[PDB]
């Protein structure tokens, strides 16, 4: 009975100067995720494993497989697009 | 050898009107995640299971346990704070 129905942000316009920073943003978010997991005793492991608290994405961001990095940049951008869709201006300062 | 060191955003100031919308944002972000998973064959299961592609968070956002929603909202706000920290202004139109 559950069907995800995310909002259509395909036409939201973000500043190019911000999209260029996608990678910074995804990186910080990954760092926060990994500090949280690591604080709860998680460590790096080749195979994901709930019992030994093993996760393969517990590596520096640069070392993530490219599709995981795509995922993270895209997530970052969805979130920000959602903020622009809810009626906020986003502009680079001077 | 790997130590995560996220940036300190504790002192970044967001409009209150935006923080009030945390739940809308986190929800939509949950929908995007759940649609991607479900498209790759994942379904709801009370225990997480990579073989049968089972995940207990594949439920409507409202049904998520409160600590999971907490996590989702905080993540949403981290991301937006990081934009403000990188030199962008964010203001209600
Ligand atoms: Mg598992």
């Amino acid at each position: 009975d559950y069907i995800p129905e995310p909002m259509d942000l395909s036409l939201v316009d973000l500043p190019e100067s911000l999209i260029q920073l996608s990678e910074r943003i995804a990186e910080n978010v990954h760092e926060v995720w990994a500090k949280a997991r690591i604080d709860e005793g998680w460590t790096y492991g080749e195979k994901r494993d709930d019992i030994h608290k093993k996760h393969p994405c517990l590596v520096p961001y640069d070392e993530l497989p490219e599709e995981e990095k795509e995922y993270d940049r895209n997530t970052a951008m969805n979130t920000i697009k959602m903020v622009k869709k809810l009626g906020f201006r986003i502009e680079k300062e001077d």
